């Protein structure tokens, strides 16, 4: 069921 | 059901 | 059920 | 039902 | 004022 | 004021 | 003020 | 005000 | 100097 | 200096 | 100087 | 100087 | 001097 | 001088 | 001086 | 004088 | 089953 | 059959 | 079945 | 029949 | 007949943070 | 007739951070 | 016959982060 | 006739980060 | 700090005489 | 800081004499 | 800082003799 | 730093004499 | 069903 | 059902 | 069944 | 089945 | 000065 | 100065 | 100055 | 000065 | 036949 | 037909 | 038949 | 038919 | 005086 | 006055 | 006085 | 004096 | 006739 | 007329 | 007529 | 008539 990972910095 | 993961700093 | 983790700082 | 886990300093 | 609602369930 | 709204589900 | 709405399900 | 709104599913 | 991690909601 | 870990929510 | 992670939401 | 990771959402 | 900040999970 | 914070589960 | 961020999971 | 972020999952 | 997280040195 | 996630060193 | 993550130093 | 992220050193 | 030894002790470890 | 040895223990570790 | 030895012990590690 | 010898640790490392 | 630690164990030894 | 750690052991050994 | 590991054991070593 | 590893183990042997 | 002398010095 | 004999010094 | 004689020094 | 004579020095 | 048999099995 | 018999297994 | 016989298997 | 017989395998 | 060692000093 | 081992001195 | 080691000085 | 080895000093 | 040692067997 | 042994089997 | 040794088997 | 070994086997 | 002279000084 | 002299100074 | 001296220094 | 005289000084 998706799996969204976001990197910012 | 999703795993969603956010770093930002 | 979804797994939300958060890192922000 | 959801493990929402949250760090931020 | 406004109106900062975050649910973690 | 912004409605700054945020769900960990 | 923007109504800034983010869901991680 | 822009409404920003995101998800992650 | 120093480090300063704020987070505004 | 010194580090500063305010988190206004 | 300092570093300076904010993150308005 | 010094780094500034600044996230305005 | 030294400020030094590690989170693993 | 020495400030350090550690974190890990 | 030292300022250090490490992260890993 | 160090600044070092590192990151790895 | 479930979700597990260990830090073992 | 679940997630997981380890940090050895 | 499900995903997975690890560091192994 | 998931997904798997690893670093082993 | 079965020699069985086992050391499966998680590590040995010093630790320095300050 | 069956010797088993073994050393399965996580590392070790020296640690320094400041 | 079996002998079996291990060192399956995951690595050992010195740091340094200042 | 059956000797297993086995090494399979995960690496070692130092780490110097600052 | 002096951070000392040492293993110089004799050793571990599995023998088998038949 | 002198972080040491030693592991001079006398080494392990598995015999058989059949 | 003086971190310091050393792993001078005597060896690991299977014998047979049938 | 001065982060030292050293490893001069006597190897492993493994031998067999039928 | 054999024999075994061993001599260590 | 052989015969041994070890002799070390 | 064989015989085996060992000397090291 | 066979000898043997293993003499180190 | 001195005869030494050390054996280290 | 001495005679020395060293076996190490 | 001393006799050595060493034997490291 | 000195005989020695080092072996090592 | 009998690992017979007899010895006639 | 017996490992025969007879000295005869 | 036998591995006979016999002396006779 | 039997590995002899015998010594006449 | 000296030292002597004997494995006549 | 010296060393001396014998392995004579 | 010297040293001296014999496997005269 | 010296030393001297001998196998005469 | 058997004169056997065994001398270990 | 055995003569044996065996002498291990 | 058996002459045999053996000696071993 | 043997006369063996065997010196390993």
């Amino acid at each position: 069921g998706g799996k969204v990972q976001i990197i910012n910095k």
